């Protein structure tokens, strides 16, 4: 379908109660999915469950870098009844390693997701993405922010939908130069999607 934003599909990720039940039962604030294509891993994250902070809006660092309307988004609002659910690509934009967002860590210098800071550290070359600052790079070699998956919460049903991205994912074999290039099939994208709940302490 093209019922998402600017030519993207509208894809149901999960119901809010699936996310909340997982957080209550396991403590795991990360929820993996694939979008817009089956081989493109992403994750939802409840930034308040993760950090203890009421994070309800983060910047779009790619404003004006791509055509509108996706390029015209200034900020990304958190979704659901608490306003705190966001989503990102799970593919590092340095060299395409899959990011271990499920490995919850207590130091900034450990690969994984540093919960207190909402910082996602790639094991391959040490890129660190500041999720609560819109995925911007705060350390390491990644040349641009981690792409955000734009979400829409259906208040009638509780369902959380993925509806676009603010940027192209990592370019592996096929160049991706616009968000909508995420709709291109690249056989080099062979990444799996972790089972939920996936979190571990690392
Ligand atoms: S592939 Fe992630 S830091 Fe290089
Ligand atoms: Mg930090």
């Amino acid at each position: 379908n093209t019922d998402g934003l600017a030519g993207f599909p509208r894809y149901k990720v999960a119901n809010i109660q699936q996310v909340q039940q997982q957080i209550k039962s396991s403590g795991c604030a990360v929820y993996f999915f694939a979008y817009p294509l089956t081989d493109e891993p992403c994750f939802l994250v409840d930034l308040q469950a993760l950090t203890g902070q009421q994070i309800t809006e983060i910047p779009n660092p790619y404003y004006g870098k791509y055509a509108g309307p996706l390029g015209q988004i200034q900020t990304i609002k958190g979704v659901g009844p608490n306003g705190t659910i966001f989503a990102f690509s799970d593919v590092c934009v340095h060299l395409g390693c899959q990011l271990p967002a499920q490995v919850i860590v207590s130091s900034e210098s450990d690969p994984g997701l540093y919960a207190k800071g909402a910082d996602l550290h790639c094991p391959c070359h040490g890129s660190i993405y500041a999720l609560k600052d819109g995925g911007v790079v705060v350390s390491g070699p990644a040349p641009r922010p981690l792409p955000i998956v734009i979400l829409d919460y259906d208040s009638s049903t509780g369902d959380i939908y993925a509806v676009g991205t603010n940027a192209p994912y990592f370019s592996a074999g096929i160049p991706r130069t616009t968000p909508q290039d995420n709709l291109l099939y690249d056989p080099r994208y062979s990444y799996s999607v972790p089972n939920n709940p996936s979190c571990s302490n690392g």
